[PDB]
């Protein structure tokens, strides 16, 4: 019933423009489960693209205009009909105002125009929540969508480590990464990396990670080593290095993946070259998920999922995502009879799953 805005009390943890970061909170005092949701919204990997994002998407860079309340929807809803999984949880929504895929971990220098503090924002939200009942939590689910799903992968182990270092070893830290599992693949048609939505995924993160001074999980960093940490923004590379349980939710044909690949489907006839490209994309995505034991990957063309009102509708092999997530909870109390957690479609074309969203 509406989460309430709290601006971070540590004034030095700022949005892009130096305004305080924050979080929305709806407490549920009978529950020991905490859902910390990371918002998405692309990124800006250089001055010019950030200055334009400040003109047109200022709320993804500044708290000054945030409303004092927000409604929790989808997995953040308290209504059983809308959220059969965790409707009774303590609900936290962390707005995305650092444009850095939640990786920036450095106080802005006076030499730079913007502050990129995404990873510090998460850290400080968790610390301030400790005094608001988080300290009594049994499960902390760090969830997020699109850029926030990739933020989950980059941050879930830091949160686990922060809570252990702070003296709360009993809180189980888990991750739910929605629509943030990207391929560093070749574009269908080549584009110059000029702007956010059509710059190839590899060059975007190469430029960004330098621009934001971004940090990646330690074990992944040590594999790719200096100057190749961009690799760790790609789920199939960073996920094997994570210690924390992570459930992965990912459309096989994510619209943001297709956009950075310069694929636009307008209902026009799809020539052989594009058909082959799209089919191989779904196959490669399927391949990267084969060893992700807790996953939900429907063969749909869509953008993101878990905070939308109707996130309960999609099914893979007869199982909804809320049920898969409950089976995942159970598995963390090997395979459970009647309660599957590995749900990856195998059919090869957008909407070959009849339960895909029609919107
Ligand atoms: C406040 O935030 C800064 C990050 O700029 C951090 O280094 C510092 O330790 C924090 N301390 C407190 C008490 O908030
Ligand atoms: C990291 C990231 C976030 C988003 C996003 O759409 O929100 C995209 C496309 N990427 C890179 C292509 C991997």
């Amino acid at each position: 019933e509406d989460l309430r805005l709290h601006l971070l009390l540590n004034t030095s943890v700022t949005c892009n423009d130096g305004s305080p970061a924050g979080y929305y909170l709806k407490e549920s005092r009978g529950s020991r489960r905490w859902l910390l949701f990371l918002e998405g919204g692309w990124y800006c990997f250089n001055r010019e693209n950030c200055d334009s994002r400040y003109d047109t998407m200022r709320r993804l860079m500044s708290s000054r205009d945030w409303p004092r309340t927000r409604t929790g929807t989808g997995i953040l809803s308290s209504q059983p009909e809308e959220n059969p999984y965790w409707w009774n949880a303590n609900m936290v929504f962390i707005p995305y105002c650092s444009s850095d895929v939640w990786s920036g971990a450095s106080s802005k220098s006076e030499k730079n125009e913007y502050a990129f503090m995404g990873a510090l924002i998460i850290q400080e939200v968790v610390r301030e929540l400790l005094g608001r009942g988080l300290s009594g939590a049994k499960v902390l689910l760090l969830a997020g969508s699109s850029a926030g799903g990739t933020g989950v992968l980059l941050n879930v182990d830091r949160v686990a480590e922060q809570l252990e270092k702070l003296g709360y070893p009993a809180i189980q830290v888990r991750g739910l990464a929605d629509s943030g599992w990207f391929l560093d693949n070749k574009q269908y048609r080549h584009t110059d990396c000029v702007d956010t939505i059509t710059c190839a995924p590899t060059e975007a993160i190469r430029r960004g990670i330098r621009y934001w001074n971004g940090v990646v999980p330690e074990r992944c960093r040590r594999q790719f080593q200096e100057g190749e940490e961009w690799n760790c923004f790609f789920g199939y590379k960073v996920y094997p290095t994570l210690r924390s349980p992570v459930f992965v939710v990912q459309w096989l044909f994510d619209e943001a993946q297709l956009t950075v690949d310069n694929v636009h489907l307008t209902g026009q006839p799809v020539q052989e070259g594009l058909r082959l490209y799209i089919q191989n994309l779904g196959r490669e995505l399927r391949h990267t998920l084969k060893d992700v034991p807790a996953s939900f990957a429907p063969a749909c063309l869509s953008h993101e999922i878990i905070i939308r009102s109707h996130w309960t509708d999609v099914q893979v092999k007869g199982t909804s995502l809320p049920r898969a997530l409950h089976c995942w909870d159970r598995s963390l109390h090997t395979p459970l009879k009647g309660c599957p957690v590995h749900l990856v479609d195998s059919c090869p074309w957008p909407h070959c799953n009849p339960s895909c969203p029609t919107g």
